C-alpha cells in the first residue's frame, strides 16, 4: 500500500490525511521506518528529513504524528537518526536540518524525545572551503547554532531538561564551538558584530557553568587556540575583539585580557593580557604565526594592534636593536675581511696554496672566515627545511627572497672553495661574483630604519629584477649578433671565432654607454640586417633603462604609499622575531617582554600570575 | 539568475550561459565585448558577477596549465634556436655524421616544426597581435628552404626571424612599468 | 670615476681574464651607481605645494 | 570608589582630636617621582569636589610645588606635566569649579601670579598642555 516514493511524496505534500492508517500495515508486516528496503538506497535519508526539508510557512503537523508512529514502532531512539551514506552528507541528521531551517518549536521538539545534539556533519559538504566544500560550522548541533545567528536556539541547547551540549565538545578535527566562530567570520562589519557578541556570549556561559579553565583554552588536533587560528587565518575583526576583551562581572574575571590598572588624571594606562601573545619557546605564541604562518593580504592591519606594535617597540628597545647592530657590525667586518682577502689574492698560475708567510697567514684567515660564514649561511639556509620554511618564496618580499640571496652567496662561495681546492683558476672569477653579491645582501639591514625616507622608497627587488633582465637581453642579443659574423685570419675583428663572443660582448657595452665602434659593422657579410638589429638593440636599450627610470621616479615621488610603509613594518617585525627565535630559552626569559602583575584573584583566592604589558594613553574627552 | 538553495550564511545562485559563452556552436558575448566593441568602456561591463567569475573559473580549469605550458615551450623553442653553433666552416649544407653534430641537427627540426605549427595556425584563421606571428612563421620555412637550396645567404634572414621571436615572447606578459 | 661622466676610455676591460663575468659587474656597477646618484638628487633638489613659496618669500621679508 | 568614602571624614575627626591638624595634612612625598605631591594635590587630581573643598575648608596647603619626575614633560622623561602648582593642576585638568573655589575661598586663596620651579605661571602650563586637537 505504502512504498517509499509514496511515503516521501505523501509526507512532502505537507498534508496529514492520506498518511493516516498505515499503522496496521506496517505493524503485521513487522517493519520498521528505518529499513534498507524502505528509505533511499542512494541518500539513506527518512521520511521525517523530508518533511524538515520540505517545510513551508514554518510549521507542518505531519512531524507530530509522525514521531508517534515512530514511538508506536519501538524506533524513536534510531528514528531521530541519519547518518547519510553519501559521499556528501557523512553525518547530517535531523536535528541539523532542525536548527538550518531556522525553527525554535521543531528544534525544541525533536530534541524533546532526546535523541541527540552531538551528530557529526562529516560530509563533503560541511567541509571546509579550502579543503573542497561549502560551508563549515565545526561538526555539532550546538556550533550549528552558534554559527548561523541562532542565540535563542543556543540558549535552549544549553539549559534544556532533555539534554544539553556540552560546549567543550570537539568536532572530527578537535575544534570547538569558538573555533568554529572564529571559522567562519570574514572581515565585514555586519558579521563580526553578531560573530563577536555570540563569541562573548558562549565565553560568558561557558564560564558561569563548570567554574574551570575557560573554553578559550581548549586545542584542536594542531593546537590551535581560537585566537591562534583566528591570527592564522586573516581575520582581523575577531582577532582584535578577543585582544581586547573586557568584562565587569566579578565572577568572571578571568576571561579579560586588557585591565584598568590605574587611571592618574588625563592619563590613562591599559594593562594587555601577554600569555599568548609573547612565550618564550615553551608555547605557540600568536606573534609568530601572525609574521610567518598568515593570510598575506591583511597581515599588516592585524600588526596595527594596540599590544603588538608597542610589544614590537618594547622588543627592540630592549635587545633587537642592540642585536640587529651587532649583527650588521660583524657582518660588514665580515665583507671588509672578504674584500681584503679578494684584493689581496695572489693570482699567478696555479691557485695559491703556498702560504708560509704572515701575511699569507693573515690571508689564509680571512679565505677561512669567508668559507665559514658561507658555510654558515648554507646550514642556516638548509636547517629551515626541518622547521618553519617552504612557502612560495621565490620572489616574496617578506625575507623569502633575500634568503634566496643569501642561500646563492652560501652555495656559491662554497663551490668557489672547491674550485679553489680543485685547482681550477676561475675560483677568484666566482669569489668576486660572490663579494659583489654579498655587498648588495648588505642591504638586508636596511630593515631598521624607516635619508631613510628615500632609502625605503627604492626597493632593491625592483632593482635586481631590471639588473638580471638587462644582463639576459645583452647576453641573448649578443648571442643573436655574433652569429652574423663570417667565419674563418682575426678573431674578434674583421672575422668570427669560437671565443669571440667574450670579446664581441665589449663592444656592445661600449657602443651602448656611448663609446662603441662601427667597426664590427664591416666584419660581418651582411650588414643591412645587422644595422637594423643593431638599430633596434639600442632602442630596446634605452627604452629598458628609461622605463627603469620613469619606475624609480613614480616609486620615490609620492614619498610614503599606503603599501609601501606597510612592508617595512613587516620586515621590522621579521627581523625582531628572527633575532629572538635565534636566543635561547632562559635568555628569551630575562628579556621577556612585560612586567609581571597581580591582576586580579580567582578561585580559592588564587592570585592571577599573568604576564601584562602596560600601553598608557592620554585623552581630554572622557571624565 | 536563480535561487537553486540558501542557507543564512549561504546563497547559491545559478546564472545562465545560454548567450555569453557558445563554444562553436552560437555567436557569444564576450567575444564580442572583448574584440569588436567600444573600447573607451570596454572594462565597465567586466566587472558584472557572471563574467568575471566564469574567466576566473575558466583559468582555475585549463587556462593557468595552458599557459605555462605554451609560454615554457616557447621559451624552450627559443633558447633552443642553435644559431650560435651552426656550422662554421664549409659549405651551408653541412652533412651531419658526427654524433655531437647531429645532436644539434634535432633542434633546427623541432624550431622548423614550431614555425610550421604558427604558419598553419594562422592561415586556419585566414581561411574561415597575429600579424607578428605570421611573419614570425614565414621567415622559418625561407630560410629553411634556402638551407636545403644551397644559398648561402640563409644566416643574415635566419637570425632576424627569431630576433623578432623574443618580442612575440613579450606578449606573453601582455596577452597572446608596462612595455 | 671617469666611466661615471664617461670621459675615461675603457681598454681595462681587454686585459681581465675573465671578461664574461667583468662585464657583468661593470654593468650593475653603472645601474648601482646612476641610481644611487639620481636618489639623492630627487630627494634633496626636489624636497607643501605652495608650503615652500609661502615660508621661503616670507622668510625674505 | 562610586565618588564617596566615609572613612575621610572619621579619620579628619580623629586627626583634630590627635591635636596635628597642621601637620598631619602634609604630605612630602620624598620618593624620586613624587617629589612635592600632597593631599591638595592629590585631591584635585582626582577630580572630586567635596574632598578638596572639605580639605581646603580648614586650609592645609595651596601652594605645593610638584616638582618630582612623574610630574615632568616627556622632554625630560615624565609622563604628565602642568606645572608644580595645585592651581595649574587644577586648571589644566579641565576644573573651572575646583579653580573658582580655590580661588574666592574664605580661608585662603593661592596666588595665581605665583611662578612654578621653572619660572612658567598656569597659562604656560595651559599653553604646554593644549595640543592642536578640536576637544
Ligand atoms: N642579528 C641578526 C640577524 C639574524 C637572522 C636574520 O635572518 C633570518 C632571515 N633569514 S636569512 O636572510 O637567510 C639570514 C640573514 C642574516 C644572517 Cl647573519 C643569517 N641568515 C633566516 C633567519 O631567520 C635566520 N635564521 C637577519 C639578522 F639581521
Amino acid at each position: 500500500v505504502f512504498n517509499r516514493p509514496i511515503l516521501f511524496d505523501i509526507v512532502s505534500r505537507g498534508s496529514t490525511a492520506d498518511l493516516d492508517g498505515l499503522l496496521p500495515f506496517l505493524l503485521t508486516h513487522k517493519k520498521r521506518l528505518t529499513d534498507e528496503e524502505f528509505r533511499e538506497p542512494s541518500t539513506g535519508k527518512t521520511c521525517l528529513p523530508k518533511a524538515l526539508l520540505n517545510l513551508s510557512n514554518g510549521r507542518n503537523d505531519t512531524i507530530p504524528v509522525l514521531l508517534d508512529i515512530a514511538e508506536r514502532t519501538g524506533n524513536m531512539r534510531e528514528f531521530i537518526n541519519s547518518p547519510f551514506r553519501d559521499i556528501y552528507y557523512r553525518g547530517q541528521t535531523a536535528l541539523h536540518i532542525a536548527i538550518e531551517r531556522r525553527c525554535k518549536h521543531y528544534v525544541e521538539l525533536l530534541v524533546a524525545q532526546g535523541a541527540d545534539v552531538h551528530a557529526q556533519a562529516r560530509g563533503r559538504f560541511f567541509q571546509p572551503k579550502d579543503e573542497g566544500g561549502y560551508f563549515y560550522f565545526g561538526e555539532l548541533p550546538l556550533s550549528l547554532a552558534a554559527c548561523t545567528n541562532q542565540p535563542h536556539i543556543v540558549n535552549y541547547l544549553t539549559e534544556n531538561p532533555h539534554k544539553k551540549a556540552d560546549m567543550r565538545r570537539q568536532d572530527s578535527r578537535g575544534n570547538t564551538v569558538l573555533h568554529a566562530l572564529v571559522a567562519i567570520a570574514d572581515n565585514t562589519r555586519e558579521n563580526t558584530k553578531f560573530v563577536t557578541k555570540m563569541y562573548d556570549l558562549l565565553l560568558l556561559k561557558c564560564a558561569r557553568l563548570f567554574p574551570d579553565s575557560n573554553l578559550e583554552a581548549v586545542l584542536n588536533n594542531d593546537g590551535l587556540s581560537p585566537l591562534m587560528m583566528a591570527a592564522k587565518t586573516g581575520k582581523i575583526g575577531i582577532f582584535q575583539h578577543i585582544i581586547r576583551r573586557e568584562v565587569t562581572d566579578e565572577d568572571t574575571r578571568h576571561l579579560s585580557r586588557k585591565f584598568k590598572d590605574w587611571a592618574y588624571g588625563p592619563v590613562y594606562s591599559s594593562l594587555y593580557d601577554l600569555s599568548s601573545l609573547d612565550t618564550c619557546g615553551e608555547e605557540a605564541s600568536v606573534l609568530e604565526i601572525l609574521v610567518y604562518n598568515s593570510k598575506i593580504e591583511n597581515r599588516h592591519e592585524m600588526l596595527a594592534v594596540e599590544p603588538i606594535n608597542e610589544l614590537l617597540r618594547d622588543k627592540w628597545r630592549k635587545f633587537g636593536a642592540v642585536s640587529f647592530y651587532i649583527n650588521v657590525v660583524s657582518y660588514l667586518c665580515a665583507m671588509v675581511i672578504f674584500t681584503l682577502t679578494a684584493y689581496y689574492q695572489p693570482l699567478e698560475g696555479t691557485p695559491p696554496y703556498p702560504y708560509r708567510t704572515t701575511v699569507d697567514y693573515l690571508r689564509l684567515a680571512g679565505e677561512v672566515i669567508t668559507l665559514f660564514t658561507g658555510v654558515l649561511f648554507f646550514f642556516t639556509n638548509i636547517k629551515d627545511l626541518f622547521m618553519k620554511k617552504c612557502p612560495g618564496v621565490n620572489s616574496l618580499f617578506i625575507d623569502g627572497s633575500f634568503q634566496l640571496l643569501y642561500f646563492i652567496y652560501s652555495v656559491l662561495v662554497i663551490v668557489s672553495a672547491a674550485l679553489y681546492l680543485a685547482g681550477i683558476e676561475a675560483y677568484l672569477a666566482v669569489m668576486v661574483f660572490a663579494l659583489v653579491l654579498g655587498w648588495m645582501n648588505a642591504l638586508y639591514f636596511t630593515r631598521g630604519l624607516k635619508y631613510s625616507i628615500m632609502i625605503q622608497k627604492i626597493l632593491f627587488k625592483d632593482l635586481f629584477r631590471f639588473l638580471l633582465v638587462y644582463l639576459l637581453f645583452m647576453i641573448g642579443y649578443a648571442s643573436a649578433l655574433v652569429s652574423l659574423l663570417n667565419p674563418c685570419v682575426p678573431t674578434y675583428p674583421s672575422c668570427r671565432d669560437s671565443e669571440t663572443f667574450s670579446t664581441f660582448l665589449l663592444d656592445l657595452f661600449k657602443l651602448t654607454i656611448g663609446m662603441g665602434d662601427l667597426e664590427m659593422l664591416s666584419s660581418t657579410k651582411y650588414p643591412v640586417v645587422f644595422i637594423i638589429l643593431l638599430v633596434t638593440y639600442i632602442i630596446l636599450t634605452f627604452v629598458l633603462l628609461l622605463n627603469m627610470l620613469i619606475a624609480l621616479m613614480g616609486e620615490t615621488v609620492g614619498q610614503v604609499s599606503k603599501e609601501s610603509k606597510h612592508i617595512w613594518k613587516l620586515q621590522w617585525a621579521t627581523t625582531i622575531l628572527d633575532i629572538e627565535r635565534s636566543f635561547p630559552v632562559f635568555l628569551r626569559k630575562a628579556f621577556r617582554s612585560g612586567e609581571m602583575v597581580t591582576v586580579g584573584k580567582s578561585s580559592d583566592g588564587t592570585p592571577d600570575r599573568r604576564w601584562c604589558f602596560r600601553v598608557d594613553e592620554v585623552n581630554w574627552s572622557h571624565w
